[PDB]
């Protein structure tokens, strides 16, 4: 059965006006900025911004990869497809 969203996981988040977009739950460093309650830290692959979302907006990667794991004119989009896919977890700073 499934478990909270934890650092690292890897999902589609979905914010308005844009597609599905790869990205993963980010963990927070010491002394930078908290997201508000009930949010997580999304790092959105390809573009390497950050947003805050809840999971109303998480879709876990494995699950939903074969609707939305599909290039997409938008800027940054397939970097992220490809990042997701070969290196998730690495440094993007």
């Amino acid at each position: 059965m499934p478990h909270a969203f934890k650092p690292g996981d890897l999902v589609f988040a979905k914010m308005k006006g844009y597609p599905h977009w790869p990205a993963r739950i980010d963990d927070i460093a010491d002394g930078a900025v908290k997201p508000p309650p009930n949010k997580y830290p999304i790092f959105f692959f390809g573009t390497h911004e950050t947003a805050f979302l809840g999971p109303k907006d998480l879709f876990p990667y494995d699950k939903s990869k074969d609707k939305y794991g599909k290039p997409n004119k938008r800027k940054g989009f397939n970097e992220g497809l490809w990042e997701i896919q070969n290196n998730p977890h690495a440094s993007y700073s």
